[PDB]
Formats: C-alpha cells, sequence, structure tokens
C-alpha cells in the first residue's frame, strides 16, 4: 500500500533513484516502506527546489562519485570551504551550499537535529504542515517558489492519510 502509492504518485525518475539510494546499501524498499517514501519526497523537494532559479546546482541524486566530483569542482572556482557530508544543493547566486530537511515532527526540533550534525551550509527546513525554518530565517527562494512546495508536502500528506498511510509515515521520524 504504501509502495504502491510511492510508485503510484511519485515520477518514474524519482522512483528509480530513491530504490539505488536504498539498494545499493542493502535496505529493501518493499519492506521499509516509509523510508523508500521519505526519500522519494526529499529528492522530489530537492529537485523542485533545484529548478525554481541556473541559479543551484542539484547534489543530492547522484551516485557519491559524481556529487564529491561537483562539489570539488564548486571549492575549486569559488573558494568556499568544502563541507564534510554531501549537502543537497548549491547555490551559485549567494555562493552558500544548502541543506534541505523534510520533517513529520516540528520544524525547530529537525533544524536542531541539523545544525548540530554539522558549519556555513545554509539550511532549510520544510514539513508537510507548510511550515518552514532556514538559518538567520534567510528563506533562500521567494514566496511563489516556497508554496508549491509546501502545497507538494501537503498534498503527499493528504494522499497518505486518504490511503490510512499518514499516521504509521509521521511516527517512522527520528
Ligand atoms: O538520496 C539520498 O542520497 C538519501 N536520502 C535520505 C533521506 C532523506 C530524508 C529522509 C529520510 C528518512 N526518513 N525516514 N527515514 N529516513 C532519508 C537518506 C539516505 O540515506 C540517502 O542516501
Ligand atoms: O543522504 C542525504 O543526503 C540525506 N540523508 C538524510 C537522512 C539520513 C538518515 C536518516 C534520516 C532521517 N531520519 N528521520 N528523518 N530523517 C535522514 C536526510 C537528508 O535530508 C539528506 O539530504
Ligand atoms: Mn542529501
Ligand atoms: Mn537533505
Amino acid at each position: 500500500a504504501m509502495e504502491d502509492f510511492v510508485r503510484q504518485c511519485f515520477n518514474p525518475m524519482i522512483v528509480e533513484l530513491a530504490e539505488k539510494a536504498m539498494k545499493e546499501y542493502g535496505e529493501d524498499p518493499k519492506i521499509e516502506t516509509n523510508k523508500f517514501a521519505a526519500i522519494c519526497t526529499h529528492l522530489e523537494v530537492c529537485f523542485m527546489y533545484s529548478d525554481f532559479g541556473h541559479r543551484f546546482e542539484i547534489i543530492e541524486g547522484r551516485d557519491r562519485i559524481m556529487a564529491w566530483t561537483v562539489v570539488n569542482s564548486i571549492c575549486n572556482t569559488t573558494g568556499v570551504e568544502k563541507p564534510k557530508f554531501l549537502p543537497d544543493l548549491y547555490d551559485y547566486k549567494e555562493n552558500r551550499f544548502i541543506e534541505i530537511g523534510v520533517t513529520r515532527r516540528e520544524v525547530h526540533i529537525y533544524y536542531l537535529e541539523k545544525a548540530n550534525k554539522i558549519e556555513k551550509t545554509h539550511i532549510h527546513i520544510f514539513s508537510f504542515t507548510g511550515e518552514e525554518m532556514a538559518t538567520k530565517a534567510d528563506y533562500t527562494l521567494d514566496e511563489e517558489s516556497r508554496a508549491r512546495i509546501k502545497t507538494r508536502l501537503f498534498t503527499i500528506r493528504q494522499e497518505m492519510a486518504s490511503r490510512s498511510l499518514w499516521d504509521s509515515f509521521r511516527q517512522s521520524e527520528r
């Protein structure tokens, strides 16, 4: 049901990407259906964000070799410190990496988790409630761009609840 929902309600390209991010590292998407669903959602957000500008480099959804190649190439030509972990985007207009959070919980809680896990990386957090949080409250995008994202997340939430899948999903976050 959760799997059916994922395959039915997300772009093939994204489902194909989500499944590799799992299947290389040994997780089965037929069993960790909620993680599957989550990874897809996070990918979709990253792509959506990436599209609404060529302002943004998409670093998520690549294999490790490509991502670090892309990160190194950005660091050689801009001078910006190289982060320890792969973030999700780079913003060529503000000249900072971005880490994208999607949370079923409250935004400040997921913000702190991420902020603690890392330093000059801009953090942006979306919830399924149309709530967002971002370092220095600098939300990077225009409101229209941030509304498409919020709608889309909320839509996913509402589709999940149609199929009685939201409650499971909500509770399987850290
Ligand atoms: O596409 C990725 O690179 C990716 N995204 C995620 C990811 C992103 C957002 C949420 C979650 C998640 N939700 N619930 N459990 N994990 C997982 C995890 C990975 O291990 C991963 O390799
Ligand atoms: O691999 C990543 O790039 C990645 N991984 C994660 C990730 C990895 C493991 C667990 C979780 C998680 N558990 N609950 N919520 N998120 C999230 C989140 C991201 O936003 C992200 O960009
Ligand atoms: Mn990432
Ligand atoms: Mn992220």
